[PDB]
């Protein structure tokens, strides 16, 4: 119905498209049935052009997909619009092509640069950085699937002071700026960050009906008020901020998601979860017409500390451990291309938001710039994994259970209470703590003697907080990363 010319809402200035080998789309809409002319300018030379028509059935679309760009810039582009004798022309400059991340979460994730630590330096911490672009998605729901951004907070833009740091959640995520700062750091070529997250979100708002369909959530349509403070219905976030992005050519994605899933859908997370980055890669592929990989780089943050009222069971131990698919690693065969960093030893007590959201941004993108290098840019031998148990036996003769890991480990503190174990007498079980007794390089004995000899399962930081701020016991000495929370059977 709205028949007038103009380039996708996402499609402005100082953007970021994405870079060889995959080839970036333009899209737009226009009058039914007219010709549209995308030329593609290095400086004032016409390097490309590509021709299309705007649809004549429903969608009133038009869509080019250029061909492979190297990374670099400034660009150009321009679509011309004809039809009779009626003629217009759209210009956008300053464009670059590089490697384009969408980052998506909840509140954490949309904490800005002004609120984390060492912030002011941070913010003015650019100069070098002018070729990181970014953008910020505005907040908007919706009951359908959405073809164009509604409504955007920070255009592309070039990275200034007050757009990093321009409020309480507000325009650029400290996370995803850092994160593409690391990865500016190593790539050094044009890197677009695009965050549209909504704070208090659970991860039925992000997922389309296919992922619902797929693991069976209760279809309330509903979700209990407390567990998330947010839009409850299911699939709105994602129709309003996600679906209309999908045609854009992207390198990958950084998620950070699952604070609202404690108490919320919690034991169909490590269903929920990989079937969403599952249809989130399938639908950004179809969209882009097979520009964005099949299989992206997913790169997600397991939860952080959390000072948390005492509870039995708590949730935030078991979205930490349903993040990984209950597998305690990525990538694993249920995600595969996919990386994560751990974060609940950079918990932060005395923070103003929130323990839930402490300020210690810094340290996330740097792991996740690990776990991106070794992944997704070919930095092979690179630990981006912390100390994983591969094996674990139980000496029932010596009331001690004896455990090997992959890398060599290395103890920061003992804590009598962090490894805990389950008491199964009568078959009815009990989760007691059990204390450290021999470390070594790489493997370690913990202690039986308050279970008698009825042991069926160890878990190792099994806590919403469970350690004080880069205070947690196991450590890998290279790497600085910690070991991480785990479950395991006997
Ligand atoms: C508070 O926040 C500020 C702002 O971010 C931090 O200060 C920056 O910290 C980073 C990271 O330490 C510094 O970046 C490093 O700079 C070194 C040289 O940078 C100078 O020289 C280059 C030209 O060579 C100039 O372009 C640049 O502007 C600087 O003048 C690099 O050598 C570093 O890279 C390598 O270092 C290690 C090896 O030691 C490698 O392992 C790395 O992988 C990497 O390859 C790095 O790029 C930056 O210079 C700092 N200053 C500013 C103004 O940003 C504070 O550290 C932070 N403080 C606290 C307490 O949180
Ligand atoms: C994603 O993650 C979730 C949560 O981790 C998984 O859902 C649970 O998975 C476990 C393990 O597969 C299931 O546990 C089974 O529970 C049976 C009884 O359940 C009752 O008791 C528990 C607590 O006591 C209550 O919470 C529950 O509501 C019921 O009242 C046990 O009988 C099972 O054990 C039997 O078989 C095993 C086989 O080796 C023996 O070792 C045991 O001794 C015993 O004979 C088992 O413990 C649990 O039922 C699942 N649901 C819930 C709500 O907890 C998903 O499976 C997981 N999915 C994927 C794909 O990873
Ligand atoms: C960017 O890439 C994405 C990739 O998905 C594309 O998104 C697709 O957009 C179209 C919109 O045209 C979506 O298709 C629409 O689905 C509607 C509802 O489907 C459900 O409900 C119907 C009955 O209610 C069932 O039959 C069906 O099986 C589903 O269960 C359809 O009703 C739509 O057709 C009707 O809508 C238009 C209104 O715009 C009418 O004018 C038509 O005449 C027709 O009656 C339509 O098919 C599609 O679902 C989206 N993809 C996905 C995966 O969901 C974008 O199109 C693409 N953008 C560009 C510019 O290329
Ligand atoms: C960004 O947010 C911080 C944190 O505040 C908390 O989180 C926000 C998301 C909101 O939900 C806030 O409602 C919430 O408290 C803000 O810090 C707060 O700053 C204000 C003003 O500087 C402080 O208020 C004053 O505090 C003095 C104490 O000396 C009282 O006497 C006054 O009457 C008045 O209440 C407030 O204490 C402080 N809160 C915390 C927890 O530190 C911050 O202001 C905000 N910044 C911007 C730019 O919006
Ligand atoms: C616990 O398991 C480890 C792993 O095997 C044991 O350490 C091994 O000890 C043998 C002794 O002959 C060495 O040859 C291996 O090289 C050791 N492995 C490693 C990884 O160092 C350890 O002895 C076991 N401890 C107990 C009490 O059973
Ligand atoms: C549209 O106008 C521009 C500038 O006047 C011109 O270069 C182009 O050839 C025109 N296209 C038509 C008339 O189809």
């Amino acid at each position: 119905k709205l028949v007038g010319f103009r380039f996708a809402s996402y499609i402005s200035d100082y953007m970021v498209l994405q870079k060889e080998p995959a080839g970036a789309v333009i899209w737009g809409f226009g009058i039914p049935g007219a010709t549209v002319r995308v030329i593609l300018y290095r400086g004032q030379e016409a390097i490309m052009e590509k021709v299309t028509q705007v649809k004549a059935q429903s969608s009133n679309t038009w869509m080019v997909v250029l061909d492979p760009v190297k990374p670099g810039g400034p660009f150009e582009v321009m679509a011309q619009q004809t039809l009779g004798r009626m003629n217009s022309t759209l210009r956008i400059h300053n464009v670059l092509f590089g490697d384009v991340w969408l980052c998506s979460g909840q509140s954490n994730l949309k904490m800005t640069v002004s609120q984390i630590f060492n912030a002011t330096k941070e913010m003015y911490n650019i100069a070098p950085y002018q070729s990181v672009r970014i953008m910020s998605v505005s907040l908007v729901e919706a009951e359908e699937e959405l073809e164009d951004l509604t409504e955007i907070d920070l255009p592309w833009s070039k990275p200034t002071p007050g757009n990093l740091g321009h409020g309480n959640f507000t325009y650029m995520s400290a996370l995803c700026w850092l994160y593409g700062r690391y990865l500016y750091d190593t790539l050094r070529y044009p890197v677009g960050l695009v965050s549209s997250v909504w704070g208090g979100t659970a991860i039925e708002a992000w997922s389309s009906e296919r992922v619902l369909k797929a693991c069976n959530v209760p279809d309330h349509g509903y979700i209990p008020e407390e567990s998330v403070t947010g839009p409850r219905e299911h699939s709105v976030v994602w129709n309003a901020m996600v679906h209309p992005l999908c045609n854009m050519t992207l390198k990958g994605v950084l998620w950070y998601q699952g604070e609202s899933n404690m108490d919320y859908n919690r034991n169909l997370y490590n269903c929920t979860f990989p079937a969403l980055i599952e249809d989130w890669r399938q639908t950004f592929h179809r969209g882009s017409q097979g520009q964005t990989e099949r299989f992206f780089p997913f790169g997600f943050v397991q939860l952080s500390s959390y000072l948390a009222p005492p509870s039995p069971d708590e949730g935030f131990p078991h979205i930490r451990w349903h993040q990984t698919a209950d597998f305690g690693y990525v990538p694993n065969v249920k995600m595969p291309n996919t990386f994560m960093a751990v974060t609940m030893d950079l918990g932060d007590r005395d923070s103003p938001f929130g323990s839930v959201h402490p300020r210690d941004k810094q340290t996330v993108a740097y792991r996740l710039h690990l776990g991106a290098r070794a992944v997704v840019y070919g930095e092979k031998n690179l630990i981006f994994q912390g100390p994983l148990p591969e094996k674990i036996e139980l000496l029932a003769r010596q009331e001690l259970i004896n455990i090997t890991y992959h890398q060599q480990i290395q103890l920061q503190r003992q804590d009598n209470k962090i490894f805990q174990i389950s008491c199964c007498s009568n078959h009815q079980c009990k989760w007691l703590p059990a204390p450290m007794s021999t470390f070594s390089t790489r493997t370690l004995t913990l202690n039986t003697k308050p279970c008698r000899d009825s042991v069926a399962a160890v878990r190792y930081a099994w806590d919403s907080w469970p350690c004080e701020y880069k205070q947690c016991p196991i450590y890998h000495p290279s790497s600085t990363l910690p070991a991480p929370p785990f479950v395991a059977f006997i």
